[PDB]
């Protein structure tokens, strides 16, 4: 037989740790208790970007407490935003997880990013521009680099045994946590930080996707707009958030005395090769990464009690993950669209619903859906909402997809 | 024991096809006999940029054959440099592959980006400042999403079993060989598409590396700038570069009568965890990713005949990569430093050094570094030198490491 965490192919690896900041909270605790309820991240935008071009979308969720009002001089002038999130955001999860002394050889660090938050070339230009080439900075590469926010993150905590940024747009924060699952389960680490960071709202990425129709305009009820699966939906809401785990084999946790939140089982990775942007409309190697996580967790379609969905709220979006979940045997579980509250954080988003999957397992309830009054016939899933339920919930599935048709799905089982 | 390639662990992986445009010639079997001649890529720079800021770099290695040379208008429009590279490379691989008809669902695609070719963000911002968000194109995404070059490469040629971007600075080229690699002796594909890509010489990378002193000056005799692991060595020197491998299981590869040129046994992914962009000094962390590559291909150091080195002719970089061969045991196999003729290409020049050590094994020979003609202490290398070194080379180690300290090791075979 192939191996399987069920069947001891693959050594058994356990989330112990987690952070997030989001538009609800910079503590993850709390965003989770004001899911519970159910409040929204999603407000009216105050930016003067949204007056000064008058944009057809109003309304975001910022994170509750910025980055920038942790970051100091020599920070804010060195480092790029998404560098000094990942700082903050390291930082916090180290301590979190009881700053435990590890192997640095055994420890990798895997990090995604989404589209942009790309400030700092721009700014090199200019300088050099007015002041001529002695005037970009010796500093300009790191802060330069793509791979710039995961190397200060394994510089801080010190991990050798690799540190890695994929990057599949909104699906980065996921499949960077399925890397990590890799490169534990393959031997070449047995610890590692990983998932997500996120530039925050401008107006060029709102822009872009707001011409593609993707984004809802229901500017009037701010906390209303984002509905995944419901019949009224009208495309996705931007919510900022940045989120990390730390994972470990079981034995090291047991080791060094720490409690397991879940564990990490499985991850799949496909790709739609159907557009650059738009998802495939059957959902078929969507349903695929989904099966293939179960495959290499040892699960089968029936056990799976919950699946996080990607659930952006466009209308095609939704519509191809609800025959992804079809396909993939998966249609009888209860589904949550975190989207709906916290909105779409595209690199970052995967990783902080993959901590929401946790916690859903953890405490055995999943959060209501927000905005979901009418249930569209061609979605025809379990959708939660009204008020949180309470369950028996043994083993979820998160999804994550990103546009180029990259599509992720992780294995989660209750400690 | 854990399993290795050599014991039957992993399946056999074998790489059936290869691609490149140099500062040589587009044609990589062009650039080989290029390399055997002792013929340098790199000579003056004439672009106007040079002149108008009076950069202290005033050579380099600019395509032989420009990309864009082969682009029409719609692909000049609709998709970025680093996009035209990949769909150029794509279809030229494909076609030299035999244009095999794969199973979409077995076929992955890995493609490594580097620092920036970075032009699309800016022209959607001046789009929006005169015209508005309803002058951004409904394209934008597509073009600006940097899994976007992998993105067009998988939808191109109908890779359905992942499309996957990592970045790494200078290692991202092969740290996307050595995931392809994963992906398959994993089980998730049984054939892809890898290797990496990187936009052209232009003056902000030359100024923000120049200003580091990482750069060489010696403009009078472009030729002979670039000195890796000579005595008199002052930097590097930048040579434009993409490059593709097609890799596969072997019995994929005997099913549909492809002949392998070489097999691809093991890698190796490690950090430094030292600095943002010094390499650390000891070399023991990139020996260590060395190393791996030989523990998942069930090799010894006595086995490795050949190292193609990264060798980038910094004064720092050769001398801490001459301390890390020795740590990985190798430094009696014979080396060989590319970037001497071709130059440094960041981003895709670990998957052209891949292509090259794919040769090496297939044709028993390594070219002359060029340029190498007084032997340093601290470095204490066999060196490949004068005319080309003729060998029984039945094993070889590419190394790449990249800024950020990330330290790639691809283990190859004769086949
Ligand atoms: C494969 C998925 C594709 C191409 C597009 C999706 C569903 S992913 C996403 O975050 C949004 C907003 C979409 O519309
Ligand atoms: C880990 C390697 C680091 C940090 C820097 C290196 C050696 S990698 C590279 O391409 C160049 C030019 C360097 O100087
Ligand atoms: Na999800
Ligand atoms: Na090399």
């Amino acid at each position: 037989s192939q191996p399987s965490t069920a069947n001891g192919g693959f050594p058994s690896v356990v989330v112990t740790a987690v952070t997030a900041t989001t538009s609800i909270s910079p503590d993850i605790e709390s965003t989770w208790k004001g899911l519970l309820a159910g409040e929204s991240g999603i407000h009216a935008l105050e930016d003067e970007f949204v007056t000064k071009w008058d944009l057809a979308v109003k309304i975001g969720g910022h994170l509750k407490d910025p980055v920038d009002s942790h970051m100091g001089r020599l920070d804010m002038r060195r480092m790029s935003y998404v560098q000094r999130m990942g700082k903050l955001l390291g930082g916090q999860l180290w301590e979190s997880a009881g700053s435990p002394e590890v192997d640095p050889d055994r420890f990798a660090v895997v990090v995604g990013t989404g589209l942009g938050g790309a400030e700092r070339i721009v700014e090199s230009y200019d300088l050099m521009n007015a002041g001529g080439p002695r005037k970009v900075s010796p500093l300009a590469v790191q802060m330069i680099m793509p791979n710039g926010a995961a190397a200060v993150i394994g510089l801080q905590l010190g991990a050798r045994a690799g540190v890695m940024t994929p990057v599949s747009a909104c699906s980065s924060g996921s499949e960077a946590i399925a890397h990590a699952w890799r490169q534990i389960v393959m031997g070449d680490a047995d610890v590692a930080v990983c998932g997500g960071v996120e530039g925050p709202i401008e107006a060029l990425p709102i822009a872009a996707f707001s011409m593609m129709r993707a984004m809802s305009t229901r500017n009037d009820e701010p906390e209303r707009a984002s509905r995944p699966f419901d019949k009224d939906r009208d495309g996705f809401v931007f919510g900022e958030a940045g989120a990390l785990m730390l994972i470990e084999t079981e034995e090291h946790a047991k080791a060094r005395g720490a409690k397991p939140l879940a564990r990490l089982l499985g991850a799949g990775i496909t790709s739609d090769a159907f557009h650059m942007v738009a998802p495939a409309a059957d959902g078929v190697r969507a349903g695929r990464a989904m099966t293939r996580s179960l495959e290499l967790a040892g699960l089968s379609p029936a056990d799976i009690d919950h699946v996080n969905a990607h659930g952006t709220a466009t209308p095609i979006g939704d519509a191809a993950e609800a025959n992804a979940i079809r396909v993939a045997g998966c249609d009888q579980a209860a589904v949550y669209a975190p989207k709906s509250a916290l909105g779409h954080s595209i690199g970052a988003v995967g990783a902080l619903e993959s901590v929401l999957t946790v916690l859903t397992l953890r405490d055995g309830v999943i959060p209501p859906t927000l905005n979901y009054e009418t249930p569209d016939p061609e979605i025809d899933l379990d959708v939660v909402a009204g008020e949180p339920r309470y369950g028996d919930y043994r083993y979820a599935v998160n999804n994550s997809f990103g546009f180029g048709g990259h599509n992720v799905a992780l294995a989660f089982g209750r400690y």
